[PDB]
């Protein structure tokens, strides 16, 4: 599937750069027929077949394809793809409150403040899961606030580059997220679906509620370790004021088989959660 290959820079001015990874760059723009602003996430290509660097065109065509179907408050929105030789440029919705990574170091959040963060963070990924699309890579540094300035910031999910669609309930490929936040079943190299979100989303709320990792090591490996083996505890310096019901939500989450996980659907009728 080919993109629009007119300069980037004839439709559009870029800024401050946004965010940045090993083979993409994110930089604010705004569009000069319009006036709007976006984020424009320039993807590093593959320059031969073999090589390992850059972002092998079936996966960026993944990522393009996803984005496309979704549209929902809590995810981004993507307006427009263009592409040269070098690179796939993506201009999606900008938002530009920060992260929740970086809002959280400000200050552990109350039980409420963690459960409405929380609570927009599920809305997401149901929409994503009814879809089939399982994101594969949710943490901190994907979730971003609308405005960081009031008492409950609205959040989204900004990034789709490991996201699958899980037309067959799973999905075997190799997913090299971040060892803090991977499921047991992707540091064992299984199949895949939608319930490694929801171990993701345990370790999150883990997160939220402490300000500390539950299975984080001094090194990747040893994180990895400890994922697999569902080694983590909530230790009372950081839980001792936190309720059980909160404590027993991230349990079920937490859980090495994934058949025996919560599914989304699960998470937002649990007691802690549900109205
Ligand atoms: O930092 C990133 C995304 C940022 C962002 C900020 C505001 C938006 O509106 C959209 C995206 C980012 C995304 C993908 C990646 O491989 C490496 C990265 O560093």
């Amino acid at each position: 599937t080919v993109f629009r290959q007119e300069n980037v820079d004839d439709y559009y001015d870029t800024g401050e750069e946004l965010g940045s990874g090993q083979f993409a760059v994110v930089k604010k723009c705004r569009e000069k027929s319009t006036g709007l602003q976006y984020a424009a996430k320039f993807i590093k290509k593959r320059r031969t077949k073999s090589s390992r660097r850059g972002v092998s065109r079936e996966d960026i065509e993944r990522e393009v394809s996803i984005l496309k179907e979704i549209q929902h408050p809590n995810v981004i929105t993507l307006h427009e793809v263009y592409e040269n030789k070098t690179d796939v440029i993506l201009i999606l919705e900008l938002v530009a409150g920060g992260e929740l990574f970086d809002f959280l170091a400000e200050k552990s959040l109350t039980e409420e403040e963690a459960t409405e963060f929380l609570k927009q963070i599920l809305n997401g990924v149901y929409y994503l899961h009814s879809l089939q699309i399982a994101h594969f890579d949710l943490k901190p540094e994907n979730i971003m606030l609308l405005d960081r300035n009031v008492p409950k910031p609205r959040i989204k999910i900004i990034d789709f580059g490991l996201a699958h669609k899980i037309d067959f309930g799973n999905e075997f490929k190799n997913i090299f997220g971040t060892p803090e936040f991977v499921a047991p079943e992707i540091v064992n190299y299984e199949p895949l679906g939608l319930e490694a979100d929801m171990w993701s989303i345990g370790v999150i709320t883990y997160i939220l509620l402490s300000g500390a990792s539950p299975f984080l090591g001094d090194t990747k490996q040893e994180t990895l370790a400890n994922v697999s083996a569902v080694n983590y505890e909530f230790e009372d310096e950081y839980f001792s004021n936190t309720s059980a019901l909160a404590k027993d939500f991230i349990r079920r989450l937490l859980v090495k088989d994934p058949k025996k996980r919560m599914t989304i659907q699960d998470s937002l009728q649990h007691p802690w959660i549900k109205p």
